[PDB]
């Protein structure tokens, strides 16, 4: 830096921003010959490139001025209409809600923090939860309450206990943030009883639920869940979806659905952060949904990832030593492993990398960075042949770690 | 709202967000028969649609996976490289600076507020200045100091006076925000002496300059100015450019160039707000600049807008009564009018709309909303025939206002 101590100019918030000793190490691991299970990326093989090509031609023929001009802050009206038709028919989400387009769901999470969170406001998250949601919220200085998951998603039981305990301190929760289907990073899904229980608590204790759902359509087995937002009779849920894993992440288009009063404030907050989400990509996504291509393409995404999930689940079972446990997702992109006898997976990553494999250590997914024996594995973005070999190398890493 | 008093959930900042009785009326005006001079949009006739089409085909043939996948937070590397080569050759901006891609310059302004501004930090702006910059900064609760413009841009001598007065109060400015070439909304340009003087003050008083430059290539007459950033030997300037008026706004791609220490902090702040700027548009913009298309297209944008500016300047001179004054821009999209005898242009808009013409009242462009006799006119987005008739109707509106 040529200004010298450039820190003299930074805000208090900027001074407390870093990231991340491990994400930086992982950035370097990708461009080498380690088998990395660490990534969070969808597989380019699932991008519908031929449909995209046809849509780009159609846009330049019929929609070029709309695609190329500034848009409204709220979003391109035909996309907003086609998404609400889609969510209503596909999920039973109520047309009483309003919808705003976002520059990905990441932007929705930042807007949630800006619109709802004063410093010290309490946000409930799952333990683990999506690391970039914590990153978005952290700028707004909440206090977190962490609710563990099991193989049926958030333990809403423990949420009730913590709400009663906070009540007894004269406090309350403002927002419960959940990624209830095929969680990033856990891979588990909140069952129907718990979704319903979570909404009674939302009514009883008067909080807002944010339901973040990037992965619902990436279902490989089992039957579709009910969206929490489909059960939302009080208008208490803000539902977030994204085109990132069902089209391609490169357009940076997502949507936020919820109470019109909430959406209106979100639109005003968004105006100042980026004016509008890129309209060219909104017009692409509109044709994609309205033209029936999304509906036709989803089965092709599922056919692609299913065997990758299966290969990884087969390899873990065949190779992992006693006492290692993992989730068994019915969908999405991740499998979450729990190690025995107090192994620290952040410490173990050095050894795993030496043996040719990488994963994300679980610690960074916990608001209180308090659990150290967990790992997130990704099965979408490495060749299948490499899934088996990677899981074997991870298994042998764990065996060595368990000794002396 | 289904939740009742939804305000009970909003943050302190959200509670003070409004939008805006004038913007809402002008949303209505655009969809009707009035001649509106109020817009801030570039003309779709200037979008390079054939070059865009060819670039889209090229992307789907050669670059599809990179355009469609997640990007790094900092931006698509070949775009960052081509913009730095472009800015170095075209403007003489130093290659010692780093560059980050933004989701438009609007996003750069929000990130400047996040990165630099604690509540109460002092930000200097021009009077008038870009209204959405004030909107971005306002979330971070700065105090503003307003420095009037004349026909040679910011009156930097009044800036020196105000810097001395603040020093005497034990205070300092953190950031000076300037739109020094073809300003939105004033249309004037800061001359070379003042650019140099601004930087001496930046060194003497130790502040950061933000140079926001959307319009520099939209020059219709005169010789190019030197970018403030081209004169910046201390690394004190953060330079913002954007593709919005030189390609099309629909891709929402801009860039921020400055000290590597500052850019690194900006990258971390951006990561949590949107992950990355849309990679598809970045690949489009990369081919646009790297393929020499931008260089070739700039003369065609100038040829298109110059007669529109000229028609509007001719009409004002022929139709405006005594005592009305306006700027005479050498470029950009706006002409800024000053009314005589204490007319309030926000009051007058009602009469103007009845007579078939709209403009933006200047009050919204002042940090202290203190000046009331100014208007912003746009010449880019109305047909030329309508420019003449619009200015005539505005002239007759003003004559009527001047009477009892
Ligand atoms: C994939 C991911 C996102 C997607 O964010 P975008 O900005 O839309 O790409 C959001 N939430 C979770 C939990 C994710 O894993
Ligand atoms: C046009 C305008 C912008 C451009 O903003 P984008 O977000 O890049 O579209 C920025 N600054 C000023 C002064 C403007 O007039």
């Amino acid at each position: 830096s040529m200004l010298g101590d450039v820190e003299r100019f930074f805000s208090k918030k900027a001074l407390e921003m870093r990231a991340s000793e491990v994400r930086e190490l992982l950035k370097l691991v990708e461009t080498s010959d380690i088998i990395s299970l660490a990534g969070g990326l969808p597989n380019p093989k699932t991008f519908p490139k031929e449909i995209i090509r046809d849509i780009l031609v159609e846009i330049m023929e019929k929609y070029a001025d709309k695609a190329l001009q500034y848009g409204t802050t709220k979003g391109f009206t035909p996309l907003r209409e086609t998404l609400m038709k889609w969510l209503g028919k596909r999920y039973g989400i109520s047309q009483d809600n309003d919808i705003m387009i976002t520059s990905g769901s990441q932007q929705a999470l930042d807007l949630i923090g800006r619109v709802f969170l004063n410093p010290g406001d309490i946000v409930v998250v799952e333990a683990p939860t999506y690391l970039a949601a914590l990153q978005a919220f952290n700028f707004y200085e909440p206090q977190y309450i962490q609710i563990p998951l099991d193989d049926e998603g958030m333990k809403v039981e423990i949420l009730e206990e913590k709400l009663k305990e906070l009540k007894s301190q004269g406090k309350k929760v403002k927002v419960v943030y959940t990624v209830p289907t095929f969680q990033n990073p856990a891979g588990v899904t909140m069952n129907e009883d718990r979704r319903k229980y979570l909404l009674e608590l939302a009514s009883e204790y008067d909080f807002i639920v944010v339901e973040d759902d990037p992965y619902g359509e990436l279902r490989y087995s089992g039957n579709p869940e009910k969206k929490i937002k489909a059960l939302d009779n009080e208008g208490r849920v803000i539902y977030l979806g994204t085109f990132s894993k069902i089209l391609a992440p490169g357009f940076r288009i997502g949507w936020m659905v919820g109470d019109p009063g909430i959406i209106r404030k979100m639109e005003i907050a968004k105006q100042s952060t980026d004016l509008c989400t890129n309209v060219f990509g909104q017009v692409v996504a509109w044709r994609y949904v309205d033209g029936g291509y999304l509906e036709k393409h989803i089965p092709e995404i599922r056919k692609f990832y299913k065997p990758r999930r299966d290969a990884m689940l087969e390899a873990l079972e065949e190779f992992m030593p006693e006492g290692v446990k993992w989730t068994k997702p019915e969908g999405g992109m991740f499998i979450w492993v729990t190690l025995p006898d107090g192994i620290d997976s952040k410490k173990m990553l050095e050894r795993a990398i030496k043996k040719g494999v990488a994963y994300v250590p679980g610690e960074a997914f916990y608001a209180h960075r308090d659990v150290k024996n967990t790992m997130r594995l990704n099965f979408t973005y490495v060749d299948e042949d490499k899934i088996m070999e990677g899981i074997k190398r991870l298994a042998e890493t764990i065996k060595e770690e368990l000794k002396a």
